Formats: structure tokens, C-alpha cells, sequence
């Protein structure tokens, strides 16, 4: 059975004082065991040392990005081997904001995933379609294309978690229903089964990366092919603890 | 008189063990006073806390990049206000590797410089032309266009240092002479005098960001319009100390 997975993407947010308050609140939380839910917290690069040194040892830390290949003359970038050196176990790759605002292509994302895995990182790999793409009836064409670019470069999926982001509902005034989330997760898992292997489809966590909050987390998490969440803004808030506790619905 | 300035850009390099060795070596160095030379060291984001906590207090730390505007939903990016919060005083912006590989436009760089200054950072702003551009006779056309994009957005130059990168000599098999460096620095300073102000031209450090090592630092540093260096690979090596010591040539 797939272990429920809850990741918290802090995005480009944080100060030393706020990080201290967030971590203290997480440290005082009483949540399901590590056998029931896998919890990953992702601060900006410059707060990885502070968070890794002060966060409860049963929660894990992720970087929000890394470079596509070995380090060297790439001013401003952080290599996967640096993260491994600092004992940062996870990385988020292919987030919708990086695909859209920083123009990361599906192929670029796939090369990053492959390189990160080869260095020993575990990866939250993000996919998702825009409002224009959904309206065009292209949701699964887009999500499959993004996933295929990764699948073409990755032979071993053990340390991958896929995050589906309904970008079409992100600040579009559209809201995503639990039924809509389940439809995409189900079709994506079917795609993995048909295009990678039955074993990979059965064992790979596919987590929901749309709007998740204390109010809707149990309803989303109870969906058959939803294995957890990649949380945005709520991950900065005490409400993240309630989202972790949604693992009990499984 | 303009204070000599030596920045060390570590680029995408470093491990905890190597950082400890580099910092120990700098900490044991005996170099000209803080009144004679201003020294800035720039590690990858994830080593900014380690370096800030262990480096001698009379040397300063820089980030290698920051985001173009206020933080928020920009997964993977580090905002200028984060760096200020962590007491990181400097940032490198517009480095040739980010212009070329990550496609940062001159306008994007200009906006970053303005935002960083607005938040209280000091900025090393990088400009420079390619081999194709130099061979076409466009060196000063290009450097002026890049500088204009920054100047059009900057209201106060006190906390700006300009770095000229002879990109045309970077892995092209061409070598830049000290005379060639001095020509560009002189023409760039004259451009500042005519198009910003005589005071800004007289007071703004323009540092050389081509190949600098122990062997050539004195000849370069002695040029009338060269105010120091943005060092690449030598910045990881004990030789960085000899480059700092070139300040004595002024």
C-alpha cells in the first residue's frame, strides 16, 4: 500500500523569525506516525541549514529546485550534489511556477529529475495543465507529455513522488473539486501502468498540488488515487498540521 | 579615491568540508586594511549561513543572484529581502552565465538591480560582450546598452559596483590584455560621466571580471580605470589572498 505523503512548499517566503515560529509549531505537533504519513517541508535555499538543524527528525527537508547537471560555472545555481552534501534528502522539480515564469521545459525538468535521482536525492516531480489547456480538452495530453519527458529519462521510480498541479484553478477564479482531482490522478496512474509498468503505477505516490487547506483536506485525501498533497500557502500556517492529520482517512 | 574591491565568485561549487578549508585559509590571511580594500566572498545560497557564521567579520558575504521583485509564489527563488534578513550585504546580478544560460535580459537584470538596492542590498552588477559582438565592433554599443538598462532604473549609485566581463575571452581561445581591459573600463567610466554624472563616474568602482589570478592581478589592478576584480575559479584557492594583496599597487 502507498504511504500517504504530505509536502509543504514554502515557496519564496520566510524570515529567520518566521521560520523559527513555523518550525516550533511543527515540533510541538502530534500527528500520525512516520509509518502512516511521510512529511516533507521545503524552505528557500538560504533557510535549508536553519530548518535542517531545528526541525523534528521525523519530518524531512526538501529544496525547492536544483541544477540540471554537475556543478561548475553556473552562477546562482545549487547542484544536486550540494544538497546531498548538506544531508537534504528531497527536492521539488518542475513546479508550475518554474515551468511558467522561469520557462523550464518538460525536457529540462526530466533531465533535472534524472540527475537528482542519480545523485541520491528523492524527487517530488510536478506536472499540471493550464486553464487554456484544460479548456482545449488537452488535460491528459499535457500531463502525459510532461510525465513522458521524465519517464524517458528515468528507469527507476522508487524515489519519485508525482505532484499534480491544477494550474487551471490557480488564480483563475475556477475551483477544483475532489472529483476532478481524482479523475486526473486515476488517468495518470493508468498512463504509468500502460507506459512504464503495472508495478510503477501501483507503488508511485501521486499527490494533489492544488489548493489544500484545513477545510478540504479530508475530502481530497479520501479519493482513491490521491496519495497526499503538495501544499502551498497553508504550509506556512498551523493549518499544515491538520493537513498532515488527513492521513487518517487512509 | 575609489576603494579597491575584490569579489570572489565561487559559482556553483562547494561542500561543507571545502567551505571550511576556504574560510580557514581566508581567516588566517594578512592583507591590506578594510580602508584599502573591500573584500566580498560569494558562496552558493545553501552555504551562505555557514560562511556568514564562520568568515572573518572584516570580509563580506554576497549571494550569487536574487529574485527580480518581492517574494511570494516563486518556487526556487530567493528574494532580496530574505538576504537582508539574513544579514547578507551583497548580491551579484547579471552575471554572464545567467544572461547566457538562464536567458536573463538586460532589462530583467536592471529590474533586479533596482529591486535589490531598494531593499538595502549592495550590488555587483555585471556587463560584458561576446566574441561575435566584439568582432562586429559592437563592444561599447553592447556594454553601454547593458549599463543603460541598469542606469534607467537606478536612482542612487552609492551601493553599486560594476563588473566588466570579457565574455569574448571566456572559452573562446581569445585572451584579454590589461590594455584591452583598461580601454573598456575607461570608455565605460566616460559613458557614466556623460550619461549619469561626473560624480557617479568618479566614485563608482568598475572591477574586472575576466581571468584573474596571482600572476596577472598586479598588472590589471594597476590600470587607471580598473578598481579591482570579480574573481572566478581562483576565489576557491589560496591564490585569492594574493589577488586581494594587489590593492597595494594603487
Amino acid at each position: 500500500a502507498r504511504k500517504f505523503f504530505v509536502g509543504g512548499n514554502w515557496k519564496c517566503n520566510g524570515t529567520a523569525e518566521e521560520v523559527k515560529k513555523i518550525v516550533n509549531t511543527l515540533n510541538e505537533a502530534q500527528v500520525p506516525s512516520q509509518d502512516v504519513v511521510e512529511v516533507v517541508v521545503s524552505p528557500p535555499y538560504v533557510f535549508l541549514p536553519l530548518v535542517k538543524s531545528t526541525l523534528r527528525s521525523d519530518f524531512f527537508v526538501a529544496a525547492q529546485n536544483c541544477w540540471v547537471k554537475k556543478g561548475g560555472a553556473f552562477t546562482g545555481e545549487v547542484s544536486a550534489e550540494m544538497l546531498v552534501n548538506l544531508d537534504i534528502p528531497w527536492v521539488i522539480l518542475g513546479h508550475s511556477e518554474r515551468r511558467a515564469i522561469l520557462n523550464e521545459s518538460s525536457e529540462f525538468v526530466g533531465d533535472k529529475v534524472a540527475y537528482a535521482l542519480a545523485q541520491g536525492l528523492k524527487v517530488i516531480a510536478c506536472v499540471g495543465e493550464t486553464l487554456e489547456e484544460r479548456e482545449a480538452g488537452s488535460t491528459m495530453d499535457v500531463v502525459a507529455a510532461q510525465t513522458k519527458a521524465i519517464a524517458d529519462r528515468v528507469t527507476n521510480w522508487s524515489n519519485v513522488v508525482i505532484a499534480y498541479e491544477p494550474v487551471w484553478a490557480i488564480g483563475t477564479g475556477k475551483v477544483a473539486s475532489p472529483a476532478q482531482a481524482q479523475e486526473v490522478h486515476d488517468e495518470l496512474r493508468k498512463w504509468l501502468a500502460k507506459n512504464v509498468s503495472a508495478d510503477v503505477a501501483a507503488t508511485t505516490r501521486i499527490i494533489y498540488g492544488g489548493s489544500v487547506n484545513g477545510g478540504n483536506c479530508k475530502e481530497l485525501g479520501g479519493q482513491a488515487d490521491v496519495d497526499g498533497f503538495l501544499v502551498g500557502g497553508a504550509s506556512l500556517k498551523p493549518e499544515f498540521i491538520d493537513i498532515i492529520k488527513a492521513a487518517e482517512v487512509k
